[PDB]
């Protein structure tokens, strides 16, 4: 019992981004509300519904509340571009930029900026909110709710950077800025962004993040941030295979520390002397077996001879 | 009863190259064949399953029916990186290129040089087994059947020139190369590459197109190929909506020659006019109903004014 005008009587889906602005007018003088700005939601319909109750307070801190629950009481009576059909994870710099533009025309928000989130999707997924709100005041939480929406309709580190970050020199720092540059398509990083060691950089607020580096400190502080929170019968079931005792001899073999790297016929050999009975091309069919489910790895040699090397 | 030595023993998809080139040889001698030459079939054991009995034949005309049989009867007792697990047809130029790159690490083939497919995946599924074959000698056959796999496991022309190409002026047969250029991905396509009109050439051959265009010949005669092969209560199905009165009515006043642009408001004083009984808010939903469904577009103006065009 709130009567719009007809053409804001449809559902909320087909509304203009000035329909919007129109309702949001009625919605101020029909329950007598503090002033609301033209510009307090820049979008369409489709675009107001994927907002959360606390994007209203955050937009409208007089009046959100109560615009969001005006907005459940009228309702109470996505396919992406082709390139962008694929989990978010996998999207490239170029798709990010394309999933803005894509975004700007499909919600009517203001105009994205290209150079607005220059990363990929693994990176654009370690932003928080809050960072998405930075990047993009007029924008920035409706896109980060279209993210969320399309997770709901679907990173380890190189080896010299796995201990912790309170341990890491300032070399070390530096690795990881490098290496972080290349896994999530950032722009340069300068050697000269954090001349310090981990923890130190440990010290820094993602204010401190954001100042030294405009492109990228908060993907940078959301990593760190990441970073620090994150019997045989079971090693062959882990890897997907069935136990048998061909399988535990030969994966025995080759736990020995002469027998890590050893071809076909010297394992079986081996298993012989050992009074194991085996026969020749089940040591064959195991181990390439093994190959494919990532416990050893072939390396070939011509007829017969490949020397199979645990992982 | 054919006995192979051990590590020939397990299945085919497990052999490397070098196990596919002695299984050849072994074959050679063990049923008297013609001299197979050890690159005959330059791939490992899950390429060798990929190709049909007619590219046996073809590979090795002496031997190769008797080769196919051969590992039929020792038979008888694919996960693409990350950005390529889109169906092919929205592969871009830079995806087709890792697909080689990938393709040619899985199957161990000859080095695939990276101009050899300089175009998008729309292109490469236009191209013949008899295309793979011209543009890569040693592994085309088994690209091809690569890309018919990644098939089983899962193009209309700009508006000047949807005329018959026997028509076609030499004006349009440029305009077709730089559609086709940008549609395709393909290397520039330099403008004087066919000075003529569509009846001559509709008279080359498809080996005067590789000569005029070895970058992109095939592609545009397999396109020129595809494109000489290719009720109101309907036209509401047919759009994805349940016919009702409502909509067959305001459908009716659209395709009215006066009609074609028209508002909510226009739409409904004309349905009275007519003695229809419809109301201002049904006007206003089944219009943004059809502009969702594409049987009109919304042209936006501020307070209920939108202008709808009938697509």
């Amino acid at each position: 019992s709130i009567r719009l005008p007809a053409h804001l009587r449809l559902q909320p889906i087909y509304w203009s981004r000035d329909d919007v602005a129109q309702w949001l007018k009625w919605a101020e003088n029909e329950f007598s509300l503090r002033p609301i700005d033209s510009n307090t939601f820049e979008m369409n319909g489709k675009a107001l519904l994927l907002l959360t109750k606390e994007d209203f307070r955050y937009r409208s801190p007089h009046s959100g509340d109560e615009l969001y629950e005006l907005l459940q009481h009228i309702l109470k009576q996505i396919r992406l571009p082709a390139h962008l059909r694929l989990q978010p994870i996998y999207w490239s710099r170029d798709d990010v930029a394309q999933w803005l533009k894509w975004a700007e025309n499909e919600f009517s928000l203001r105009p994205i900026d290209s150079n607005t989130f220059e990363m990929n999707g693994k990176a654009l997924l370690l932003l928080t909110k809050e960072d998405f709100r930075y990047r993009s005041p007029h924008s920035g939480d409706v896109l980060y709710e279209l993210l969320q929406h399309i997770l709901k309709q679907r990173i380890r580190l190189p080896a010299h950077l796995r201990l912790q970050p309170i341990y890491w020199s300032r070399d070390d720092v530096a690795q990881w800025l490098k290496w972080a540059e290349n896994e999530f398509s950032l722009r340069p990083i300068d050697s000269n962004t954090f001349e310090m060691n981990g923890k130190a950089l440990l010290l820094l607020t993602k204010e401190d993040f954001r100042y030294r580096s405009p492109h990228s400190g908060d993907v940078l502080y959301e990593l760190l941030q990441h970073i620090l929170k994150q019997d045989n019968n079971t090693a062959l079931k882990k890897a997907g295979l069935k136990v048998t005792l061909p399988r535990l001899k030969i994966l025995e073999v080759l736990q020995e520390p002469d027998n890590h790297h050893v071809s076909a016929e010297d394992l079986y050999k081996r298993l012989i002397d050992m009074g194991e009975e085996i026969g020749l091309a089940t040591v064959y069919r195991v181990l390439n077996q093994f190959d494919d489910a990532g416990i050893v790895t072939r390396h070939n040699f011509e007829g017969g001879k490949s020397v199979f090397e645990l992982t």
